[PDB]
């Protein structure tokens, strides 16, 4: 039986590493450029399956390629790919993604037949999603259809996980009271927020904010800084740190860090929020110490037992 | 069976999303369409000489991958020769990564990839293609070092020279301009070139000048709607040639299908004027900015008026 079940996004990854972003008008050249697996959804889903969950990817690609490409990968990693579907209708998403080593990136998503997951293509996935663990969402598909996985899995008393990347200034706010565990970055913070979030201390008030809005409990991952974590139960902010490491590229950390979490709420529901966290922070920076996203992303074999120990 | 015209240079993918704004530093943001198109100068050129009915032959090199197979194929399909369209494993074929706003504004990161790995012992390899061909055609998406070989071996076996500095580097080596019979370049170019500004056909002629007296035996500086301007060593003083008024849809590659027409009027019609040969380079480039697409838009021949092909002199097309 799967335990993570990941209703979300997959997509081709068409990467480009320069030194400089471009300015408008302006043509550039980097030195290197390949093609990967992304998605969000995919890419929790790969982290959380090499951990050693048991999972299942309900999503939707194209009838082409590049998707049967896609579903040949979800394969290669161990996940159940039931509830895959292929369209016709549109191609599988595509993520731009140039990567300035010298800072930030710019993205552009074309998110293809990620939209066109419905709640029809869910309502087949029921039985699955309820005898889950985790359900974690992202919003790279109709915000409706999250909305409805999410809505879903409360009803059968199963863990929300909700990731609300890339983010939208006027969320609705069911996803705030559907989330069990609402986890973003600093820059979908201050999108969320409309505050500033320069600093750990910056953080925990734009996650206090988040958190008044009705989730259970807010971490907002800080990249070399580890994450800020509160809760209900817990309001005080709390910083954990995370492995001082040397980045090679840290393309889609936020993704192995949130499969993490969803592997610990499956399988490790008892640990503290704080453990769970200094284990999935140390996972996410393994990723970081190498090149893509996707190969990454660690396996269970290679990482320190005591991860894996309660 | 052999080649009249041989275009050493670049091959690239297209990798073109549409959105309503062009994101930031730092930014996600969601386009509308995303689509896969056939691009690189070298490859732009090679295309529209053939759809003119050239025997054409591609110097190149893609990836072992894909791409790299995928762009093999489009150039069978156009009737180029690749038999020296070479595959590495050590690099990914190029790349163009576009991003286009609703205004038609763009940003663009181009990866070079197995083009900068075409080296000179590659054209060795071609030598026979090259020195039996009427014209060589170079740009500048592939090392410079080999564009300037490719540009020796065609002048010493008597086989024209077509160069288009594209995209434009300041401090160009001189030796450029000394191996071009046919020098063949945009406004923005020639600036860049020059340090001259180039905003009238008048502007355009003394930049071509400055070029010329760097040794070059031709120059054509295109101009968008207003055409280009041409001089030569046994004629300097400049010449305006103007096109006529037509609605451009997407004028993306128009000046490679310009030089690829005057490829395929150098080798296949040497006696006409060079006057002659840009005004009808003119047309068939104007042809490609009433459509979509860069190398989709290019016309065939059948596509054409039949006064393009005319052995003799022909003004109005
Ligand atoms: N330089 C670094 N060193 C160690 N860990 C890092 C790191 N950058 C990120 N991480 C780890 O990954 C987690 C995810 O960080 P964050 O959400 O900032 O990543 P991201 O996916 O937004 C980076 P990118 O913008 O390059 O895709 C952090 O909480 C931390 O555990
Ligand atoms: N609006 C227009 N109407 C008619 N012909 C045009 C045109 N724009 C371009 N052309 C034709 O295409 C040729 C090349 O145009 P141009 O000078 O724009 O070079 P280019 O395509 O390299 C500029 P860039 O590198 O900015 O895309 C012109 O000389 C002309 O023959
Ligand atoms: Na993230
Ligand atoms: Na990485
Ligand atoms: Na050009
Ligand atoms: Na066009």
């Amino acid at each position: 039986v799967a335990a993570v079940v990941v209703v979300g996004s997959c997509m081709t990854d068409l990467v480009s590493l320069t030194s400089r972003l471009p300015k408008t008008g302006e043509t550039i050249h980097g030195h290197k450029f390949f093609i990967g697996f992304g998605g969000k959804g995919a890419n929790q889903c790969v982290q959380a399956a090499r951990l050693g969950a048991m999972t299942s990817m309900v999503c939707k690609v194209g009838k082409d390629s590049f998707g049967n490409d896609y579903i040949e990968n979800l394969k290669q990693n161990d996940i159940s790919t039931e509830f895959t579907y292929q369209t016709k209708d549109a191609a599988t998403g595509t993520a731009s993604i140039i990567v300035n080593n010298e800072g930030q990136n710019i993205i552009v998503i074309v998110a293809g037949a990620n939209l066109l997951l419905n709640t029809e293509d869910l309502r087949a996935a029921a039985n699955v999603i309820s005898r889950a663990k985790v359900m974690v969402c992202q919003l790279e598909i109709t915000p409706a259809t999250s909305l409805e996985a999410l809505t879903m899995a409360r009803r059968s008393g199963v863990k929300t996980l909700f990731n609300p990347a890339p983010a939208i200034a006027d969320l609705d706010p069911q996803f705030y009271t559907l989330s069990d565990v609402f986890c973003c970055n600093e820059s979908e913070a201050e999108i969320l927020t409309g505050l500033t979030v320069g600093s750990a201390a910056d953080a925990g008030e734009a996650a206090l904010v988040l958190l008044k809005r009705g989730c259970q409990v807010v971490i907002i991952t800080l990249g070399a800084e580890g994450c800020v974590v509160l809760s209900q139960t817990e309001p005080e902010p709390k910083h954990i740190p995370t492995e001082k490491v040397k980045a090679v590229d840290t393309t889609g950390a936020g993704d192995s860090f949130v499969g993490a979490l969803a592997f610990y709420l499956a399988y490790y529901p008892n640990l503290s929020l704080e453990d769970m966290l200094n284990r999935s922070n140390f996972i996410a920076a393994v990723s970081v110490q190498a090149a893509g996203t996707q190969s990454s992303y660690p396996y269970k074999k290679d990482l320190p037992l005591t991860l894996f120990l309660e």
